């Protein structure tokens, strides 16, 4: 498509059906998002075959200055934090220009779990457990990347600032390298070598 | 419900299954807003039997400082404007303080139609008549009338920051004064006279 559909941004498809999603993300170093209504989003996901939608990732906080995890699966958007709230959330959260190790889980015991290891705004490093429980999440049609600068309504679409870019790399499911394919560039550059994305968003 | 789903604010549900809304809407005066994430929104609109759920009235621009108009129908967010562009919308709209004439034809010729006549920044008294085209909407289950802060992403409800009061008075479908029914009081308080209802948000 031309248009994401809540935002501007760059998304790739990944074809894979597994459960389990590696990737290394590269922060930026730099965000400018100087509008009143976009907030920065990087985020995996999956559409499950029931048609249920996930967007799993981080999102961007302009009151601190940091990367926050990002969770929602279907109408399920309540976050449990197992470990690392504290050094991770609130008025902290992944520091700017640092790599983010991303494990994203289907289903582990009927939740949807997401564990990132990095360094906060404090220079500790260390881990985030996150999940959203009960979504007992079946098979799996496709799993997804996208960077994007998302509003809660569209005519919103052309007041968004935004500049920022993104990598997704090593994207392992299932243990096996998959190479995303490019989907919509809207506002953004997308770059796909092997099993790494470069996500470019300049709006 | 104790919560909005996509932000905090005050919910009514107007009783009727008509086909024209008509309200004075007396915009707030002043709007604190000092968060990086809400946008605060005024509107009314209906659920159809058939499910489908309509947004129709004003968002808040922090930018210029003015009530634009907002519509969404179902998946239809794309706005004609039939009348009115160039005097309330982008870097003109509502003045605060000033009240607006809002008139909703869930269904004229297929198009749900708001037309809204007010004052702008500029001093201009006029309207401006909006559309969603092709939704062709049947029957209706009820109306609703919200003020509130709407935030793109769940985790963001906490840092909202929002304090403005609105009313919503004379109240009338297809011609028949109706009396809202509070619902959502959530960082709100909603105040019931008659077919007049004013929701003050306040965190």
């Amino acid at each position: 498509a031309s248009e994401l559909p809540n935002g501007i941004g760059g998304r790739v498809y990944l074809n894979s059906t597994g459960a389990v999603f590696t990737a290394k993300i590269v922060l930026p170093e730099t965000v400018k998002n100087n509008d009143s209504v976009s907030t920065p989003y990087i985020y995996s996901g999956f559409r499950a075959t029931s048609g249920t939608e996930a967007d799993i990732g981080l999102q961007y906080s302009k009151q601190y200055n940091v990367w926050k995890p990002l969770m929602k699966v279907g109408s399920k958007n309540e976050e449990t934090y197992i470990e690392g709230k504290d050094k991770f959330t609130y008025n902290k959260g992944f520091r700017p220009g640092s790599t983010v190790q991303m494990t994203i889980y289907k289903n582990l015991s009927g939740n949807t779990r997401m564990t990132l290891w990095g360094t906060n705004n404090d220079g500790y490093t260390g881990r985030i457990i996150t999940e959203i429980q009960g979504t007992n999440i079946g098979t799996i049609s496709k799993w997804k990347t996208l960077a994007t600068a998302a509003v809660s309504y569209e005519s919103q679409r052309d007041a968004i600032k935004a500049t920022f870019s993104t990598s997704f790399n090593n994207i392992t499911i299932d243990n096996k390298a998959v190479t995303p394919v490019v989907d919509t560039q809207d506002f953004a550059k997308v770059s796909v070598a092997g099993n790494n994305v470069t996500i470019s968003v300049n709006k």
